[PDB]
């Protein structure tokens, strides 16, 4: 039925076990469909912040998902250009006029949407000593103080500070806070049922936390130096992942409900960085590769298995949604671990692409 | 039917309707369909150019279009071609030996109908004192005098000198005026009925005007500073507009009316621009994009929601038509407004683009 | 047999005849009964929308209803009370989550089927211009984007859109369209022969037009700004709206046919409106009176003829049904007008209850 | 586009003229799609009952289609079987009680619509004095009253008599009126714009009578010896007759209104006759064919034009509707005429089927 050689599975569980055993990290979980039907998703190990005993890490487990936040701010964006109160080739300077001045007048909105505005991956919060970067006026009043590290379309260069900007300009055109924004036209509009900006109290001790610091970053019920949360800051769990992937597969629909038109979804998964630029990620090159409308289409083709056209975001986290239009395949995965180790986020991927049958 | 959210249809109404309510332009219309049926077409506003009373914008209401006259002249330039008397690598001093001279010698007839003669945006007639600008050698002879601003194949840049050439060449190997070609071999043969270099008088008041400049240059019967009016000066309707369009949708035919061969139309709308060459627009720099013979190919694909191959040609004034074969869809509006601005004349095409579904 | 002084009725006719020969208004009709059988019946003048030429008004002249429509719409809701499916005191936010935010959270059934719920006489539209308001789920959402004008159980204010609210909850119950529950359960099941939501083509060159609007309203087959018909859009006819009456009068039945309990229509004609609340009617105050369950309760006793007990309801249009329980007493009339005019549509009950004889 | 050869079209026309010119009948109406779409349609002649001055035959003009009208009622009856209200195998005396006699307890619903009850042609009326044959009940004991002309299944026998006893059938299960559940749940559901049981005033100087019966008729508030309408007696139009007739071609539906299932509507074009059973119409024999629920299957195939499953009703007056499957060809007409003459009535079948091309 789903043409997939569940020998692959053993492997991919197998995977993920023998690392938990190791102390690689505590806890992993993966959900796979083919044709919108899940037929393989399993949870492994288990998860503590240091101080609470262990407790399973289950396939309904809420776990905040870092940077996939982005691609919902992507989605929120794209739905305000459906109706005509946002275009992508706007100067950001139009809605947020503090952005008037030499460099940062040149910034657009699609320019924040592909990671080309030239901002680098972060605003230094230790030089913010005075200002409170939770209010929109006095972040942005920082942000344009601070020197751009590159121009405008001379670098693919990952930044957080990109998609804080565009949260803001959500905001300022809606007359709703970003977050509500959100809340009512992607998570509720697409029926996501575990999927929180702020976790509910009734919630809290279910959701996964590997350190002390997610500790705290979760009963904190504000980002403790942005405005907003539209660079990171949800949390969601496998299915609410899973249904965001497909929207996209479908070209904005699940089912019965629509979040965007299919030519719009197109033009998000269309590559939009000029041939020839640069890709940098925290200051270090990177490999240059297709970026959509805040939606990647790298790693796909080359040496890896998932098709060209395959879409993605990683989070750090980590976690990852990956969607492969031509096999009607989607993959999403959570890998709690604190820092980044490729055998656990991206080593997998080979082993599920590689049980795709015709 | 037409596998369209009509939820857009009533997005794109609103959008329009709160430009007229803030003032930021009069009345606005457009007319979109789907493999060849029109399904949504409205008109929204009132004109007057200032002393006369308002007038109800209608959808049958008769508006300049503008550059948009350039594809007129582009179709008759190919038409030609398919009759033998032109050839797109033609030398343009073969037909006008003024051009026999350095740099201008250079200039072949496919070089301007893809804005890559080197020609500026316009010609200066500030200089021009005393010279009568609407005769032919005349004009010529004070065009060749002023320098050229590329070589050939060396940018786009939109122009509109490169023409009213056209048109001046059109009329050369003819033997009729340029008017009197398009208005027998296009205008006629596609039948539109609310198409004219000259609004009879009888129609003259129902005619969308905005400023009293529109309203002398309607009373006019000679375009003030040029010998033709091929790169613009036409008067024509939504209706006329979606046929134009259709036109070349269909590959040169409207169901028994045939304008063109359809490998005539296959190469008009096949990307005519060397790789890598710089795009200019009124001095400043312009995204890059294909462009045909004598037809926009941009904006389309990219952030777009436009299909790739999507064919357009904007005109000032402003309005614009827009076809996209891959969806078998087709968008004509008419947007009078004082000045260029993004939001009316090209923000329009994300709504209606988002709201086509799967045929 | 009836005990009525008849020479009431030449003076009824000669003052409506007196504002039809002045121009006051282009035609009007009644209809009046005692102990159930009506004895005086008459129509006077004619009409025309402003094109054809003038029809004579009848008897039987189908004719919009307005917010009559508004009667229906409260029985149904009390039909669903008898069968479980709804209670009043339920908060809207149940049935429509939209509801589930600040103000909106606090409305319950009871507020909106007696113009407590603080919504104000009609949806401010002025931002709904790019939004297809016959779509339900559009609907819903922008209304709740806009402002309540009063909390809840603070003001009798009369609101169109409350009762919108009330045909929306009526088809979430009961899984078809407001329209379809009423003509089945209301209009079938009273056996109401000229009453439809949809005037058929063979009906619509006999119905009563006075102006373009009502014309062109005519040929509409959907609301042009609601995605029901439950606050208005009736059309009926005198002895339609005299059966249902009738069926108040009766507590619930119209000779064999049961529509609701006694004890049912017992609380619908009881006062509901906390003591000491003002009363607004498109924003001017308005004298304080009783009001039941979406059933007028005003005007009754004071200075007036009709007897306290009687209730009522007017219509834009304009028209009106009035019943007298303690006089086995009803008079419903048409008297088509552009704007209100008390001598047109209340003096004449001056007239009508001055004629009842013992 | 409707690929047909429009010479037949003039050949029609010039014949209907023909007659006209020759006195043979006064006028002659016809209306002709394929597909769904109308793309023939022509009035001719005048009318008079001998009285006014003559008026013009429009495509528009009401006129009384006499026994088409049974094909509503048969329309009806598979109503309510599809509410499950009625089973065509329930004996008639379980509704009508006065049936429950020799004979009359053996015919069933099956037998009335397919006019195998062996009921005769009609009651005699001469005999019918002292009776309200108005009356349903004295209607039904007076019918009770008269022998049968065959057993139940032993001849194809049309009879009047039949539909009349379903049109009491319809009146008794539903509680209403035979003419208001026709006019309401077939007439107004399918949106026919001039089709009436009784015409209004105003429009009864624009329908076309022949001969001062068809004035009385007209003027006669009831059927002159009948119950109900429901074996004959409707008032219709061209445009009426022909949605009629897709109605069926598109088992059941026409474009967004529906009336029947379309499991439904194939039984009712499936042949429900015995094989081997003689036919007689008015006393005389006839030659056998197919006979669906109350829906013609003859004449088609053998030596017509009509494709095999060509389904037909023909009307006294004269008039008919024809439907053709096969071709997705409807044709429908109007000839009044005094005395049913093949040329008029059957003849331009074949002339108008001989233009259908591929």
């Amino acid at each position: 039925n789903p043409a997939f050689d569940m020998k692959q599975i053993n492997a991919l569980n197998g995977h993920y076990q023998t690392m938990i055993d190791n102390g690689d990290l505590q806890c992993a979980s993966y959900m796979m469909s083919r044709g919108g039907e899940v037929f393989a998703a399993e949870s492994l190990g288990e998860f503590t912040g240091g101080q609470k005993e262990k407790q399973t890490f289950q396939l309904d487990t809420i776990r905040e998902i870092g940077s996939l936040t982005k691609v919902f701010t992507a989605v929120a964006v794209m739905q305000l250009v459906e109706k005509g109160l946002l275009d992508l080739k706007m100067p950001v300077k139009l809605i947020l006029p503090a952005f008037d001045k030499p460099g940062f007048g040149e910034i657009k909105i699609l320019h924040l949407l592909t990671h080309t505005a030239g901002l680098s991956f972060e605003l230094d919060i230790q030089k913010a000593e005075g200002i409170d970067l939770t209010n929109e006026e006095e972040w942005i009043n920082y942000l344009v103080s601070t020197p751009l590290e590159y121009g405008v379309d001379e670098a693919w260069n990952y930044s957080r500070t990109g998609f804080v900007i565009l949260g803001i300009i959500i905001s300022k055109v809606t007359g709703v806070s970003y977050e509500q924004y959100v809340t009512k036209h992607i998570i509720e509009a697409l029926g996501l049922e575990r999927t929180y900006f702020y976790v509910p109290d009734t919630l809290k001790e279910e959701v996964c936390v590997i350190s002390e610091h997610e500790c705290v970053q979760l009963e904190k019920s504000h980002h403790p130096y942005f405005p907003n949360k539209a660079t990171s800051g949800l949390y969601s769990s496998l299915r609410d992942i899973w249904k965001l992937a497909e929207m996209f597969r479908n070209k904005g629909r699940l089912k019965d409900k629509k979040l965007l038109g299919r030519k719009t979804v197109e033009a998000m998964l269309r590559n939009q960085i000029k041939p020839g630029l640069p890709f940098y990620f925290f200051g270090a090159p990177r490999e240059e590769g297709g970026f959509g409308l805040g939606i990647n289409l790298w790693p796909a083709g080359d040496h890896y298995f998932m098709t060209e056209g395959t879409f993605s975001h990683l989070g750090m986290g980590w976690c990852g949604m990956f969607s492969d239009p031509a096999e009607d395949f989607t993959y999403v995965f959570f890998t709690p671990i604190s820092e980044f180790h490729p055998h656990a986020v991206l080593t997998p991927l080979n082993i599920v692409w590689a049980g795709i049958e015709l």
